[PDB]
């Protein structure tokens, strides 16, 4: 295919499987191009660490390197990586970007693409009491055990709770009340970042199915006729084994359904069905992406050489110079 792949380096684990994730959100990496990095420290900047393994797979006729990303953010002990999960590498990434970004003509582009809404409430049944509290997301952590699919999963994520008994909620001046407590999508994000709960550690190797279309409405608390919240299945991150595990990325980056297989250095066309269906659950995914069907168009833009400021290759191309004393 078209697509270049990324080197085994480490115990790096998922990071691979994300870097091409991300690299594929189009409308993000051509935003990252536009960070000026021009002044910064070619060692110790995450942000110019994005540009050049960005650049590097849109240019790269070889697998692309990624130790100096990884020294980037110095995560360098053996369980660095273990020790995290997936949301925290992409935060790390996301959140270095998106400071970089503030103050030029791709600000809040991070929060435009990932940020969704939420409430968190409580209420007492017995007497007049009620919190309310919105919340930012850029990310949603789904429950997997006792749950089939993705609708049960969003189903019980809006479930609501019960403090009974000894789990009674302090009401403050009401004393211990019998409350209800739950959440409420107010909106879902341009491109929707979902982790399945797997590892609770140990892995758990149920089943459980997601949809190639993943229509929402019924999720949010006002359904807008105008954008129905309706999601294309983008990315699918999986994990094979445990303590034992490989990781691989699935992705179809054009939205249009044309499969591939990113297995790092090495990438395949691949059936829906290898994407989906066999990724269903010891080759399972732990991490969904999907787009909003309205914002299908802009998100997966088109990316050419041309949109990378020369400034930038000339940098990079300087870089590839010096290091390139084999
Ligand atoms: C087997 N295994 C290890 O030996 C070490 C860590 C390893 C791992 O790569 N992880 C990244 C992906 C995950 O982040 C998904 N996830 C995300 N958010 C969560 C929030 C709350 C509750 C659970 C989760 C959760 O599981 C897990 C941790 C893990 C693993 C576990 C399940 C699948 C694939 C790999």
């Amino acid at each position: 295919t078209g697509y270049v792949g990324l080197k085994n380096q480490g115990a790096t684990c998922y990071m691979n499987s994300l870097l091409q994730t991300l690299f594929f959100t189009n409308q993000l990496r051509k935003a990252v191009y536009m960070m000026p990095t021009e002044g910064d420290d070619s060692s110790k900047s995450v942000p110019l660490a994005l540009q050049r393994v960005f650049y590097e797979l849109q240019h790269s006729d070889k697998p692309v390197g990624t130790k100096k990303l990884t020294k980037s953010f110095g995560w360098e002990t053996l369980d660095s990586f273990m020790q995290h999960d997936v949301q925290e590498l992409c935060r790390v990434l996301l959140d270095n970007v998106e400071n970089k970004m503030k103050g030029t003509c791709v600000e809040g582009t991070i929060p435009k693409l990932f940020r969704g809404k939420m409430v968190s409430y409580i209420q007492c049944k017995e007497v007049d009491y009620r919190s309310d509290r919105r919340e930012d997301y850029y990310d949603i952590q789904l429950s997997i055990k006792g749950k089939k699919n993705i609708f049960e999963s969003f189903v019980d994520y809006v479930a609501v709770e019960q403090l009974d008994g000894d789990n009674k909620y302090d009401a403050g001046e009401h004393g211990l009340q019998e409350a209800e407590k739950g959440v409420k999508f107010l909106t879902l994000p341009p491109v929707l970042h979902l982790q399945l709960m797997r590892f609770m550690n140990i892995k758990i190797n149920d089943r459980f199915e997601f949809p190639e279309q993943l229509p929402l409405d019924e999720f949010l608390q006002k359904t807008d006729p105008k954008d129905p919240a309706n999601y294309i299945l983008h990315a699918v991150l999986v994990h094979s084994g445990d303590n034992g595990g490989h990781y691989v990325v699935y992705l179809n980056p054009k939205g249009d359904g044309k499969w591939c297989k990113f297995d790092d250095d090495v990438v395949s066309r691949c059936t829906k069905e290898e994407a989906i269906e066999h990724n269903y659950g010891c080759t399972n995914a732990y991490m969904l992406v999907y787009i909003r069907e309205s914002k299908l168009s802009e998100v997966l833009q088109a990316v050419t050489d041309h949109d990378i400021p020369q400034q930038l290759v000339e940098r990079l191309q300087e870089e590839k110079r010096i290091e390139a004393q084999k």
